[PDB]
């Protein structure tokens, strides 16, 4: 009596070899158990030979047939144990025993000697802890503490260990006292999400920061592999630092190209007829995949990038008042827009420290419309981009910086009756103190068309935008998607087994984002990183993230939350999301609300299935150990805080569940996919301003008035920079053509539960369903203002489905880029 069984897998290089007795499987009993309660283990069972029959089989993959010597009296296997005796490693896609058990592995293998202990698989069935087959509870237990480690040493590529350490491996003291950087997580002064442990070990010159490494670890299966080399686009971020940065900065050192940007065509020229650059820097740059697919090129000295979506239908649209503020709310960063319900506009900073911080912007001096102020509060129809609290104590440290002089900005919008909103001023505050030594003051901008009053009105929208850019790359979308879900990753790894319903739930949701976050930590946001050599607060960059960290909140990322307290939105339960908007032609809002109701609708059919009641939830020892280390250790800067959810309920589940899911789905790809789309003309999205605004009667000033557009380029990022920050960012907005969306799962066998399988064929069907409605919205004359706007540029950063590219559309599943 044996067991047929077919295996499949994928040799590292993406077939004999495997036989033999190079691969020992051992199923374990889910039903019999030995002198100990747990499940009988079968004899070492190789591989017998390749199976090329079900035609059913792509990707790199070959099946094996094999039979196990397995008796109806030894139960009924749940698991099996696998050991691989060859030198090199392969990726174990499944296990499918017939007459049908079902393993859904995906996961590396390594030589047998490199394990303190034998891999273990587990069939496809899902239970939560009290469900666990008494033969396999041991078993479940082991792995779990097997994942989480010991809190101690280096780890190693092999490696599955999932654990917590602080943001101590940024900056790079042993190169250079100037690379130091705090370390951010686990002070008052720095609080910080935790980021998975790597164990390099500490400095030579600093205990507290851990030492360089050619490869950040990251738990194995973590690290994604791609059958195309083009879609390893984490990848692209280290190429870009570490090789293709030096080659541009080469060209500009033997002045082989102009320093700075002389003229706006000079800008669309990149991605026209391109920017020739040194043949030897060309093909620096031309072999390297990833790097290759950014630019079209000659072979030669041509580099051209691609037309972004925001110039291809007018090329000056971005310069349009109705563009700047319709991409408040339909742009790469369409969160942070707040109602103004007084005037003028208050701080809560320090006037002791940075002076009189009342507001310049006077009421009368405003275009409402005809609208009185009282009237355009009243009617809930002003608002406001506010910056000022924000930057304002970082401006000091920020100007002392010898290219960055920067504002505290803060820009006030009026919704008019026509539905678009519309900028009424902009205030550009700065600090002031008793000594300083700058005479440079705050002032209030007004809108102008003409003369020299329309430059300085256009350069006011710049210094908005470099406050805003900032914003977004650090805290809109490192801080709040990147940083703030790797804790949770780390979580479910350490306490929900594979086995568990949540597990199941949310790991889709985590995929390649520890990958892409450690690639991060190495070349993005490290000392002297991209980040910092792109955007305006270069070295103060990071820290600035943990300053605002300090007002995260888990329960206001739920969409209707962050509506209601920015003042976007107020509760009205007549409404079919519970929540009116107060702009209703709000894309990114009234889009998002549709893919938040069908996550929430997944979330609340699925959990039932698992928990019946507030009891089950409450008495999942799993569910708890996994939530209170989530939070008091991932996220334990802010364990002090009281609106972290208890999890007592299945109301509670649901809710933090239903959060996370957001984030790393729908949240993460609105503020990721638009960033080349919109910001691919640096003229739209500045990264850094290099001076203020000019004092008349100087050459600078004269200078607005006669090259306007030379005033702009030399207020904004410089042209090396901008080369550097265009390419990351084309990178970003890439979709892998081997994606899961939502609605998607890699594998249709995840779980053995038909229900749970029919719940979720429901959620994908209901996402096709908002595709739909979402493009009868963008093809809705009447909300063609702010949908498409001067730039004739449809809101697609929220339909579901994506091809692969860059698309200004698709939901991946996680933060995978
Ligand atoms: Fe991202």
């Amino acid at each position: 009596h044996k067991i047929k069984g077919t295996v499949v897998l994928m040799p590292k290089n993406e077939l004999n070899a495997f036989l033999g007795r190079s691969v020992s499987l051992q199923l374990i009993s889910a039903t019999k158990a030995d002198a100990h309660g747990k499940g009988k283990v079968g004899k070492d069972t190789f591989l017998e030979g390749i199976n090329t029959s079900l035609p059913t089989l792509g990707a790199g993959e070959s099946a094996f047939n094999i039979h196990f010597e397995w008796d109806g009296s030894m139960g009924i296997p749940g698991a099996f144990y696998i050991k691989n005796y060859m030198q090199v490693e392969f990726f174990l896609k499944s296990l499918t025993l017939e007459a049908t058990i079902r393993f859904v592995c995906n996961s590396w293998v390594y030589n047998t000697k490199l394990y303190k202990s034998v891999r273990i698989f587990f069939a496809n069935h899902t239970y939560v802890p009290s469900e666990t087959p008494a033969p396999l509870v041991s078993y479940r237990e082991e792995e779990l503490k097997s994942l989480r480690g010991n809190g101690t040493g280096e780890r190693k590529e092999y490696d599955r260990i999932y654990d917590y350490d602080v943001y101590n491996d940024l900056g790079n003291p042993d190169k250079s006292e100037k690379l130091a950087r705090p370390v951010l997580g686990g002070s008052s002064t720095f609080p910080y999400p935790r980021r998975g442990r790597t164990g390099r070990g500490p400095t030579v010159t600093d205990p507290n920061t851990e030492k360089q490494g050619e490869v950040f670890y990251v738990p194995r299966d973590e690290n994604l592999g791609h059958l195309k080399s083009k879609d390893a686009l984490e990848i692209g971020t280290k190429s870009l630092s570490q090789i293709v940065q030096p080659a541009f900065e080469s060209a500009f050192d033997l002045k082989s190209t102009p320093i700075e940007f002389h003229s706006f065509q000079d800008v669309h020229d990149l991605y026209e007829g391109g920017i020739k650059l040194p043949r030897d820097v060309i093909s620096t740059i031309i072999p390297l995949p990833v790097i290759k697919e950014l630019y079209r090129t000659d072979g030669q000295h041509i580099l051209k990038f691609p037309q972004p979506h925001v110039v291809q239908v007018s090329q000056s649209a971005w310069m349009t008042d109705e563009e700047f503020a319709r991409e408040m709310i339909a742009g790469v960063n369409p969160c942070v827009i707040r109602g103004l319900e007084e005037f003028p506009p208050k701080s809560n900073l320090d006037p002791a420290i940075y002076g009189d911080q009342s507001s310049k912007i006077t009421a009368d001096s405003l275009d409402l419309d005809g609208y009185t102020m009282d009237e355009a509060l009243g009617s809930r129809r002003l608002f406001m981009l506010d910056y000022h609290d924000i930057f304002m104590p970082y401006v000091r440290q920020i100007n002392q910086l010898n290219s960055a002089k920067t504002y505290a900005t803060r820009t006030i919008l009026f919704l008019r009756e026509d539905g678009t909103l519309k900028p009424v001023a902009i205030e550009l505050s700065l600090p002031h103190s008793a000594g300083d030594l700058s005479a440079a003051v705050s002032q209030v901008v007004l809108p102008a068309k003409e003369g020299v009053e329309s430059t300085i009105w256009l350069l006011a929208k710049a210094y908005v935008i470099v406050n805003d850019s900032c914003y977004h790359a650090l805290m809109s979308h490192w801080l709040n998607t990147h940083a703030a879900m790797e804790p949770f990753v780390i979580a479910t790894h350490r306490h929900l087994s594979v086995l568990h319903p949540i597990y199941k739930l949310l790991t889709p949701h985590y995929r390649n984002n520890m990958n892409i976050n450690a690639l991060a930590r190495q070349s993005l946001i490290n000392a002297n990183g991209i980040i910092e050599t792109t955007f305006l607060p270069s070295k103060y960059s990071v820290e600035m993230s943990s300053a605002v960290y300090k007002n995260w909140v888990f329960t206001d990322q739920a969409l209707p939350a962050d509506l209601i307290k920015r003042g976007v939105a107020i509760k009205d339960p007549s409404t079919p999301h519970g929540v009116r908007l107060l702009i209703e032609d709000y894309p990114y809002a009234a889009d998002g609300l549709e893919i938040w109701a069908a996550i929430k609708t997944w979330v609340q059919e699925y959990v039932p299935l698992y928990y019946a009641r507030d009891d089950d939830v409450k008495n999942d020892s799993e569910l708890q150990h996994w939530w209170k280390e989530a939070v008091e250790k991932g996220h334990g800067d802010l364990k002090d805080k009281p609106w972290w959810p208890k999890l007592q309920t299945l109301e509670d589940l649901v809710e933090v569940c239903l959060i996370i899911i957001w984030i790393a789905s729908a949240l993460h790809a609105a503020v990721n996919f638009g960033q080349y789309p919109y910001g691919g003309l640096i003229m739209n999205r500045p990264t850094a301003s290099r001076r203020l605004l000019p004092e008349k009667g100087t050459p600078e000033y004269e200078e607005m008035i006669n090259n306007h557009e030379k005033a702009y380029l030399r207020t904004i990022t410089s042209k090396l920079p901008t080369l550097i920050s265009l390419s990351v960012i084309e990178i970003l907005s890439t979709h892998a053509s081997d994606e899961v969306y939502l609605g998607q799962r890699d594998n249709p066998h995840w779980t053995s539960d038909s229900k749970a399988l029919q719940a979720f064929q429901k959620f994908g069907n209901k996402l096709k369903e908002i595709e739909e409605k979402l493009v009868r919205r963008n093809n809705d004359p009447s909300l063609q203002g702010n949908r498409l706007g001067p730039v004739q540029l449809p809101y697609t950063l929220l339909y579901p489905s994506s091809e692969e590219g860059l698309t200004f559309r698709g939901i991946p599943n996680s933060i995978s880029i």
